[PDB]
DNA sequence: CCGACGGCGCATCAGC
DNA sequence: GCTGATGCG
DNA sequence: GTCGG
């Protein structure tokens, strides 16, 4: 937490390149920066210091060496003055509504929480559960909270089927105190890369944590993609708990490892890995690893029996989940 | 300087 | 109905 | 915005 405030200004300035500029690749090289800041060991004295670092160049370290020395960014104090710019960040915290979404509704005069409410019939609908449940959303969830959803998904699940295993993954599998959300991944031995044996085996997997009051919401669904919302049971009295993010990946079993390094991330993480296996020559997906040779064209999948072989092909020492926090 | 910067499932839309 | 491009996570 | 060639 050394240089808390630097990575906070590079986060802030990222969200506003992706959001306003809508620049994905400024948002990325300072999401690429803000994470190799967060993992330095020293508390930074200097730009330069922040700049031997890799993904760190001139601006940013004109930045840090503003902000070393005021405490603030000049750049972000009028991106927070701007109405327009305010308004399209706080938007984009609704989920389903990105840049191109929270550019438009400013453009008819919604810019408030009120608004939102109010014009309700303009939104699509993952953004109807997506403001529905704004508050909850914003909130993490405890690591405790976390096993006890766990439980019910895998306890549900082999209701189902007792061949489906599900693997919680994100920064859950990485060992995170708390959590966004909720990520799920699932095999069945009828789904490979070979064959759809079974038709509907998602579905199945839906309508039973449906049944049991666990999944409450659905923002998209398809045959190997199921996003939505979930709530733990309360006791009697209790207060509710919030309603949570909960995402679930189906992936064929004999594609589980590449399945499973995607899954638990991070994102940043699976960019810097992804990133250099193309400057190893190869390229990475949930599904397969594979090299590009001569042309600009993926070969057939390597053969993967474990997450380290992965690692192994691009020359990269294993890391553990809870070393992959980028 | 200049091209590349990870990758893909689902929802929605335009254009047939 | 498609297919393909774009928004979004 | 930053990197590699
Ligand atoms: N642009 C992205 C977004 C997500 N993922 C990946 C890796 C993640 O770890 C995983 C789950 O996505 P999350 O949004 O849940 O990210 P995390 O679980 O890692 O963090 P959080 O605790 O906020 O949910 O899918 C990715 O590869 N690229
Ligand atoms: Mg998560
Ligand atoms: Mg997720
Ligand atoms: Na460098
Ligand atoms: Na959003």
């Amino acid at each position: 937490t050394l240089n808390g405030g630097i990575t906070d200004m590079l986060t802030e300035l990222a969200n506003f390149e992706k959001n306003v500029s809508q620049a994905i690749h400024k948002y990325n090289a300072y999401r690429k920066a803000a994470s190799v800041i967060a993992k330095y060991p020293h508390k930074i004295k200097s730009g330069a210091e922040a700049k031997k670092l890799p993904g760190v160049g001139t601006k940013i370290a004109e930045k840090i060496d503003e902000f070393l020395a005021t405490g603030k960014l000049r750049k972000l104090e009028k991106i927070r003055q701007d109405d327009t710019s305010s308004s399209i960040n706080f938007l984009t915290r609704v989920s389903g509504i990105g840049p191109s979404a929270a550019r438009k509704f400013v453009d008819e005069g919604i810019k408030t929480l009120e608004d939102l409410r109010k014009n309700e019939d303009k939104l699509n609908h993952h953004q109807r559960i997506g403001l529905k449940y704004f508050g909850d959303f914003e909130k993490r969830i405890p690591r405790e909270e976390m096993l006890q959803m766990q439980d019910i998904v895998l306890n549900e699940v082999k209701k189902v089927d007792s061949e489906y295993i599900a693997t919680v993954c994100g920064s859950f599998r990485r060992g995170a105190e708390s959590s966004g959300d909720m990520d799920v991944l699932l095999t069945h031995p009828s789904f490979t890369s070979e064959s759809t044996k079974q038709p509907k085996l998602l579905h199945q997997v839906v309508e039973q944590l449906q049944k049991v009051h666990f999944i409450t919401d659905t923002l998209s669904k398809g045959e190997t993609k199921f996003m939505g919302v979930c709530q733990l049971p309360s006791k009697n009295d209790e207060k509710e708990y919030p309603h949570r993010r909960i995402d679930i990946r189906l992936i064929p079993k004999d594609q589980y490892y590449c399945g499973v390094l995607y899954f638990t991330g991070s994102d940043i993480f699976n960019k810097n890995m992804r990133a250099h296996a193309l400057e190893k020559g190869f390229t990475i997906n949930e599904y397969t690893i594979r090299p590009l040779g001569v042309t600009g064209v993926a070969g057939e999948p390597l053969p993967v029996d474990s997450e380290k072989d992965i690692f192994d092909y691009i020359q990269w020492k294993y890391r553990e989940p809870k070393d992959r926090s980028e």
